[PDB]
């Protein structure tokens, strides 16, 4: 499934913040739940499998130095809900942070 660049929302049923927060119950994974619903994301119950409401990118795997608005930016760059949120200067920064790392770890 291609990813949402549309001004609406894939799952509006996920659209508030509060509603986001009930799907992770107790959350054992590294990753800050609250964090993760500011970004947008709701739970699958799979694991740390979280669905960005928005474009529903979806991302797993979370280690404890990852943030779910850098993640967001790094995979879902044409995001609506992430362009509103946080502007277009932050997902440049991030993508060049990202890029400039993927050649000095390289
Ligand atoms: C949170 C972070 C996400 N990473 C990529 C990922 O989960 N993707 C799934 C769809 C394509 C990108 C893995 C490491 N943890
Ligand atoms: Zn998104």
């Amino acid at each position: 499934n291609f990813p949402n660049s549309t001004n609406l929302p894939r799952n509006p049923s996920m659209a508030d913040y509060e509603a986001r927060i009930f799907t992770f119950g107790t959350w054992i994974y590294s990753v800050n739940k609250e964090q993760l619903a500011r970004a947008g994301f709701y739970a699958l119950g799979e694991g740390d499998k979280v669905k960005c409401f928005h474009c529903g990118g979806g991302l797993t795997d979370w280690k404890p130095s990852e943030d779910p608005w850098e993640q967001h930016a790094k995979w879902y760059p044409g995001c609506k809900y992430l362009l509103e949120q946080k502007g277009q200067e932050y997902i440049n920064n991030i993508h060049l942070t990202h890029s400039l790392e993927e050649c000095l770890v390289r």
